[PDB]
């Protein structure tokens, strides 16, 4: 097994399957945790996680969770699904709740598996902050679009884009 | 008429008299519906709204609104009054409520008209990505003018068809 | 006295401290205000710094809190501890709370305190931000840093520390 | 200027606009303040008012408010917009709240501006107790129209109440 | 069927009674909505009336509800069972409330049903306002006895409204 | 001693001297029970009432009192002190509380004691109302008056107001 | 009059009808006390049959209520109107609220009056239950099938049942 | 499509799976409705479920639901995934929640889906209640046994079930 | 010691005193956890057992507890005091609390203690029941009763008691 | 049987076990009632107590109970289990809860049955108190001891308050 | 006329009568203001006073009052009526609310005027701690008795007292 | 390292510097922990001191915690800083709060930084709780005087004053 993965989940209406992604990498880290948006809260019961992760980051349970002690009990970190909101924020440096706060202190373990709408993929603003991400060493892997769609990465695509 | 406007109305001191513009464009338009910013309900009670406007889009109410489909559904999407704050936040792709998701999303039907006090205009970072997003397709309007005041009907109904 | 200094403080964990910086401060400016970040309320009770500052602007028990008359009360306005988040958000012209508008508008009144730990200092966004503040005219002090035994990696690490009252006032006045 | 003026708003739908007669009346009068029924809340956020009244009268956040004062610090006293329910209370002497209390303290200041779909301006039981009303000194605007009754003209109301 | 009906509930003990009016007036009249008195809420679950009545108006549920097209959209307005305090605010065009600013709206189709304890209905007061609203063209039933009144029964309410 | 008395207190001022004249009432009546309209609780806290007199009569803690049983146990209703407010309501028939309802049952044995300030006592409103009252044989105590404004009566005054 | 009589009403669409067994009840035994279901609560005011009822048993109000005496206390014990539910749970011993509880308690006391949509009398799983309640001393009255259809028990008809 | 159909979904562990059967059942039925039981609210935000199923139906935003006119809108009923706990209520007829109720009412067009875990499935009183079940005319799938434990049904298997 | 046992307790008027054979069966077995069901809580407060007891499982403060995970993890399972309510719903396999759940996976390791007042004991379904569990192999304890004496009236009546320790110890024990 | 007793039990882990003295001292007083300390209330459901208490007097339930008249109904006032702290505050005078009231009102029919770690009894200030508790009246049991400390058999109770 | 005067009052049933004391001292003292225990609460709406005093000293309304500045504000602090354990948590230093910690930083201007039932008055421990505060240059008033119990002071008497 | 020490914090304005004295300490005991006083909890976020404490004693959060094992695990317990409430509860035995039952418990480890307005602390009755504390084992530091105010212990004298 590779070493300690932390799972950044955003309010991408795939975070509901989240779960699949959990069990799966289970099998090729030491250990998977997990850490929500706070909007991500409305998609799904995230103490269910608890069941399939190793730990949960939970800053409504405990508010002064140290981030830094975060960042360095992993060795990757992926914001998996990444919504477009999270990718600009992280981009401009805000980080404004604890998944921000740890992907701003992490970015050089930082892993980005973007996932919307294929129109809101189009976004200027967006697609500029991705290119800024990439020049300054922030793997953002390239969505999987077919239909003009766009999926969700495959659980082997995850693997090779991080390992390899 | 020429088809259904979406207004994204903002925590400006001029959202209190947003009633005046609906019912003023619900002769141009054959609808005009409205989505608050959730700091505007801090000036006002947007449920009133509803009485004037054809939708109102509530994300407290309905936290699972579907943002493409409000795009899509939507021929012009009119930010007014419009904030430093969410003039920046579009400026840089940060959608995190509802308003700002639906602004990212159809940047190319958007039309912003800002509204501040005079000093807060004069702002580098604001100026910089005023800027940034004319060069970028999204109309912005020149605020009216001592300080910065809301646009005439006779002016937004221009701009927002020219 | 040099005038009226506003403190604007954020979610940082220095901000347990910020009580000595007003007692010191209150002897060289006229008044020394306070606005907290909404974050910032998650370390300390802030209804306890009324007993040390002259004014303190709360939006939540005022939500209609007048931000531009906030800005032309004060002749200096200081942003200690720092937050690399808002930081990136004042490089931005991000205003989504009260301290974060009053820095907007006061942008030429405004000092900038960083206070994280040193690995967050090295963000690139972080650092493009600042420079894109300080070529801007608002004035960026450089976090002093020393020597401090670091029990995760068990070495000597130089890590950031909080400003020296005299550091402050000469960054401010000079 | 003719000195302090008091606005007391009622739950009528024009009450969302009553922050333009407040700028306008600043104007005219050394001070503009308002007062609000506990059901025009669910119209507007009154807090928003102190931004342009000289001072706003709680009786929530303040439930001992005193309404003698309240009149004496008043030369004029406006129920605008003013609802059927509240023209109908004040005819009966019926103070059940903040405004209907200062309205029967100060009923010789009192100026009232009716406001209501046509349909409600109709009924005989309005109508008897604004004749109660204007048959006991209290000054009551005949409603604008054009058939349906709009609000007053700003003019028009300062003509009411000064001359 | 007469067309759209709406009953407009207040806080009397036979309010706990009111769904048995519902089925039987369902059969008459192509519509028989209903509307309670905030106090009528003490003495029954309204939300159960949804069961029977077609359409429920909830001024709680939605503050801003058009109490013009309520009555636009009825040909009957029954306040069944009626309480002196209703009847009397009714009679003084008091309109506090959802269904009692109905009321006021709608006098022309107004009928009242009394229901109260025999000495309540000796009340000075209310009698006097019983004649009002009588020679104002406001339809008042006069309770049914035998000393004690008793409801409407359901043959006499419908001649009461339909002739 | 007489009968029971009851003590309908509404939203003046002198509510929060209630308790003296309950404890001097007490000497005359066999009980003497206590009503509140709801403002008057924003002046006093009604339940030390209980300490006082046999009988509190609370329609929050109670929402079905039966006001027909509390009429016909009684033999004297005062209404001490009494807010211009609840007279016009009593005048009119308004009964939209406990106390207003208790009023339009036991108009009978009504007994008014009218307190407010000098100013507020010269709405002819009020002043129509309270010929109407009278007129229809409700006893409403004329207002003592001290050089000029109106003061609260003294028990001996009360009692013979009520009695006599 | 026969006694003490206690009704167990539970969630039942005709509980909003019970007031009417009770006035008329109180005419044949000495008290005529009631006891709900916890869901039947969500039907009606239960507070309002304190007007009608000598006694109401309230299990939230007083959580420690004793339902040895409130057996020992009544003669009959009718559970009007009975749902499938109650029916079903006495049936099986199940006895998770006060109602229920005492029904076990009191089961040689205990008349059941059906109350359900036709549909439901259907059930084969409820038959069974009633087979298996009125083969051991469980008086269980059947129905009325007139509109098939379902309907409440004529006061003379429980009336009958009862002290049959 | 074979016409509306109606999930009853309970508190297993695999109800956060639940969304994966309402999209593929989608397909082959004119609708398709979700209704929970209390507690399976503990492992997912149920409202989400309202961007997959046509309707869901929460007692709890509206606790008059009409469960009979809910079993007249359905032609096939499943409870999926069916915990021990429903499975032994629905064989007592016990209906106390709105899941639970509608069973009762629609046992004829029931089909129940068993997910546990092995041992709870070894049980002598769920086994006896299963056999119960399906003499009595309600489908019961026979889960598979693997590894060893119970298996959750494919959606191969609950299409197979229903529709043959 | 035997190894850990599990004490199921239900809302008995005896569950006030459940404390006593927690620390006397704390002698015996390696542990003595204690999990109680919704209704007992309104008739002790259920922390302080904490106090007693090696681990007390709270359904409330933590709803997704693996009731597997607690079978396994011991050898004995009681249900004391056992009330009718309990006793029936294991009986026909009802498990809509944690308790009762627990009891259903635990059918092989299951100890019921009755305790009720006499006149519900006599009830027909609870007995069909009790038949059914004995029939099944769980183990349910034969109730003790002493003639004691009443304030409820001036006789001397049948009444079941609680278990002594020594008879507890002995039917789970054999 | 003697008179009326009234038990003031306080936040000692023993408080647990209060039950059991209740029936046992209830054959001896005509009646045996109930009074805790709000730290107690962490301990136990102090309303299961009203099962085998004649009366429970709940300071919650009415922060206006008269103290005095609660004194009157008694012969005997027992402090059991009596935590130290509340040792101290009687001797001090220190009354701010109903209990407390109660013993400093009623100290010369006052009995208390301290219960504690035996390493809280030695400490100066409580022995101290316990001297001036014993030299005004108050009568304070002297703890049993096996070196542990245990709470009070019943003879011995009977012993010390009736002899 | 005189400085500035403080009334502390405490939980005792006269405090019901304390805005009596405030009109009439408001007469010969500058302001006159008040601050009540915690107690207090449960016997007045202590908002009303608001009507009489110059200032009202909330704890729960402000938890970081300054008490320094309350005792060097005022020239005289009063407690009235002085409830017997406030008399003695002033005696033995307890300083457990504001209105007690106001009482130990002015002990130099503090005057009590004791207020119970006579026999807690007999209390040996309360008696002993009026010793032990008389002796301390605080001023302890001694209870006017009548009828026997003791009586609140009339205002000449307090007046002579703090004034003398 | 000289083993645990406890430090029990007081409603003290300077307990808003608490973790300075936290950190410091923690180089000299093996473990420093602390627990507050209900009052304290108005001037600071006393979970923040977990960040820098060994553990923190919260009785909100356990309202059973074993206050004689509390005692039996420090060395050293400060009662630091020391407001003149506290110190008058010690000296009278009074143990209504954790950390003042904690500290009658422990009196033979105990050690007192009284911090508080000189005013207060010239108060007669505090004095003679003070004498009374030291001629009893209880070590009392002198407050530290430095214009005439009272100052906090220099972390130095603090460590003297405990390891002398
Ligand atoms: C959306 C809406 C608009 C209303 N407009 C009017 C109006 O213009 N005039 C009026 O007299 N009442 C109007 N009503 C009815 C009043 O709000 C109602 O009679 C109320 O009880 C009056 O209370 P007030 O006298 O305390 O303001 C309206 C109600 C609603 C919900
Ligand atoms: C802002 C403020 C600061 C205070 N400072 C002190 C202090 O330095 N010393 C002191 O003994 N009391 C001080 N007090 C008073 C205490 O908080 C008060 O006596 C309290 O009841 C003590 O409770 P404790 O012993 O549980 O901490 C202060 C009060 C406030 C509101």
């Amino acid at each position: 097994m590779y070493g300690k993965l932390l799972i950044c989940a955003t309010a991408s209406i795939n975070v509901i399957n989240i779960n699949h992604y959990i069990v799966e990498l289970k099998q090729h880290f030491d250990e998977v945790n997990i850490l929500f948006s706070p909007s991500s809260k409305n998609f799904i019961n995230t103490d269910v996680l608890k069941l399939f992760c190793d730990n949960l980051y939970d800053e409504i349970k405990d508010p002064l969770l140290n981030h830094i002690n975060i960042v360095e009990n992993h060795e990757y970190i992926l914001v998996l699904p990444a919504s477009a909101n999270t990718i600009n924020k992280i981009a401009n440096g805000i980080c404004d709740n604890l998944l921000t706060t740890v992907c701003l202190t992490g970015y050089q373990k930082l892993f980005i598996f973007p996932n919307m709408n294929i129109r809101m993929w189009g976004n200027p603003f967006l697609q500029k902050n991705i290119d800024l991400l990439k020049n300054n060493d922030v793997k953002v892997y390239s969505p999987d679009m077919n239909k003009n769609n766009i999926t969700m990465p495959n659980i082997e695509n995850v693997l090779n884009f991080v390992l390899n």
